């Protein structure tokens, strides 16, 4: 049974990652961002959706997780969907700006605003993916993003998840926050996890280090062949 | 039919993807690492080796060939290959330091001689990865690089080629070069490619935006669902 990692831990973990193992941010966001694309293919396959080519809006917040999506869209881009983004919140550092650079000139759209209801998202965008906040959330939720995590709870449409399904406490979850269909735990499940009721729990991030999960008991399983994730339960 | 580009197309490409789309050299060294690992995990799957872990040495140059093989030693740890790495010539860039580091620390053994007999590397490595020269190699192949290639010029288990078979010229290949058994194509193939005679020849490097494989008209396959390899021909 796979370890569902607190917020402290969680923080250890990808401290290790970072200065004891040595991976650069954009290698680790690179793998998570591809995780997250090859979720949603897998759980919503393009073939499987009424659309041709099957539209997907990627919302992404101010951190980390905002660029999870930013390498998210890109590789869905390359899978056969067509994306659009919202990124209100840019830091402006190499990195972002790179990343929005590569979507822009793969045609990826950055919308100016947020659909304000609902009902439109609905009717342009057959999934919706949250990179809004992560694991070192705590918060807590300024604007824009009260306001947009205000319209997804209104969604008909599935929401999928990177890492937290943002608006929630990490290790405590938010029986009023949004409610995602597709959850993709990075690395290792947090403990917000367990108040996961989808239909899809993929773990991503196919990176970790042997001697890392035993230091830290993980317990991953076994991502088969040369899958970088897996459908947990 | 996909197009097997020049020296000069593929310096071009490589060029856009920094300069005008903004990838980051290790986003794309991971992508190309990754989709090497893949390439040798399809093509020698570990069920089908007569060891378990089943071996494999890289051999990694001095320049973003052995970068591409040092993420792809690391990804292959991951798929349950037993890697070996050596790595005689390291440029002092934080780039190359982490990718040491990070296999370090995945226990991935680097060795301070290169086995100085066909026999023994035989013995110890079921296949080989030749990550040394790349397509930008002009060359000529100094020490000690050139007794490398000779003793792999004698190998009985096979080799797999990242881009290019190191040691062949770049468009012309080489007739008394190294024959590999597998070669992974980046992005593109290069005209060296023509003259490649082994089993598989797998495609790699699924990060090239649609507007680009346009302007150069590369033609690509359409890679399956979510993979980062395609088998030609
Ligand atoms: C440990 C860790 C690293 N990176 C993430 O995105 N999530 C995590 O939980
Ligand atoms: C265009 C190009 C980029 N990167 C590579 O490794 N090979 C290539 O041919």
């Amino acid at each position: 049974a796979v370890k569902y990692l607190s917020q402290e831990e969680a923080q250890a973990v990808d401290q290790e990652l970072f200065n004891e193992y040595q991976f650069s941010v954009d290698q680790l966001m690179e793998l998570a961002g591809l995780s997250c694309a090859t979720a949603i293919a897998k759980a919503y396959p393009p073939t499987s959706m009424s659309k041709s080519p099957p539209t997907v809006l990627v919302i992404c917040g101010p951190g980390n997780n905002g660029g999870d999506g930013l390498v998210c869209a890109r590789h869905l881009k390359l899978f056969g969907y067509q994306p659009t983004i919202y990124y209100p919140k840019r830091p402006n550092k190499p990195l972002f700006t790179g990343l929005v650079t590569q979507c822009q000139k793969m045609d990826i759209p950055f919308l100016g605003e947020m659909p304000p209801e609902p009902m439109m998202v609905d009717e342009l965008y057959e999934l919706v993916v949250d990179a809004i906040f992560g694991f070192s959330f705590k918060g807590d939720v300024r604007e824009p993003f009260h306001s947009i995590l205000s319209v997804l709870s209104g969604l008909t449409v599935p929401i999928a998840s990177i890492d937290i399904p943002s608006g929630w406490d990490v290790e405590k979850g938010n029986p009023s926050g949004i409610q995602p269909d597709l959850l993709i735990s990075l690395t290792a499940p947090k403990k917000s996890a367990t108040h996961f009721t989808g239909r899809y729990h993929y773990l991503g991030g196919r990176f970790v280090p042997p001697a890392l999960e035993k230091k830290y008991q993980l317990n991953l399983p076994s991502y088969p062949d040369t899958e970088c994730v897996y459908r947990l339960q």
